[PDB]
């Protein structure tokens, strides 16, 4: 079977992140959609303008609004975007016929939306040099952050070419988790999010979120499936893009 794959990168990425993986599902005939979402790869807005996750959502949310009824898509995040996931579902169950975990966040409708990084932040809570920063939004101070060229090399790329990191270095850009805004947000809930197929893919070769933490994830919110990946790093849709590929064909073969 062929679906229509939406890939969501993580804070401080965009579309970019995709560039192998796209023209491989598409070499499968897949239908891929690999968006910038708010303030992100070449989007034109800056993040001192974003003062939510929900307002960071907001390409995905407008791509799907465009979908005409009846047409679904299987929706894939890397890292940070398991909540964007999950702020899509509350909007848009009907038009997911699943959601891939990709070495990700993967919230929950028991907890606050903020639980699931809040122990990422205690199982992770050096992030080298990462520099930080702060501005306002709509009343609220928001945390920014800048990801470290060394947390980049040795964490998130850690097995990535030269290549393919350098690419990091150029094209990261400032970035939020907005988690004190998450703290305060509304549950994701039961009928929404909490209804929609869940696949969680990972490593245990991740050097930033930690067998402890995905292990943890895993066991705090049932996924309907786990596909561990053997090897590889934090960014599997380059080290081990031709097994995100089979698995997703899997999915699109099970889920519509």
């Amino acid at each position: 079977a062929f679906a229509h794959f939406v890939l969501i990168h993580t804070i401080c990425h965009g579309a970019w992140i995709w560039h192998k993986l796209k023209p491989l599902l598409e070499a499968l005939g897949h239908k891929v959609t690999a968006l910038d979402l708010a303030a992100s790869g070449v989007d034109p807005r800056q993040i001192e303008e974003i003062g939510s996750f929900d307002e960071y959502s907001e390409p995905l949310l407008t791509f799907l609004e465009a979908l005409p009824p009846g047409e679904k898509v299987i929706l894939v995040g890397e890292s940070c975007g398991g909540l964007n996931i999950a702020i899509a579902a509350d909007k848009y169950c009907e038009k997911i016929a699943a959601a891939v975990f990709h070495n990700s966040v993967l919230p929950d409708t028991e907890h606050c939306p903020s639980y699931v990084v809040d122990k990422l932040m205690e199982v992770f809570p050096d992030w080298k040099d990462t520099t930080y920063f702060t501005y306002t939004k709509d009343g609220k101070e928001i945390t920014g952050l800048k990801l470290g060229f060394t947390l980049l090399r040795e964490n998130l790329y850690t097995l990535c070419g030269p290549e393919e990191y350098e690419l990091a270095k150029m094209l990261t850009r400032k970035g939020s988790l907005f988690q004190n805004i998450l703290a305060k947000r509304p549950f994701f809930t039961k009928e929404g999010y909490g209804s929609i197929k869940k696949i969680y893919v990972w490593t245990d070769q991740d050097e930033i979120f930690l067998p402890e933490f995905q292990l943890w994830q895993i066991e705090n919110y049932k996924p309907d499936k786990v596909y561990k990946v053997e090897g590889g790093d934090h960014k599997l849709q380059l080290t081990k893009t031709k097994e995100i590929a089979e698995i997703l064909q899997e999915v699109a073969d099970t889920y519509n």
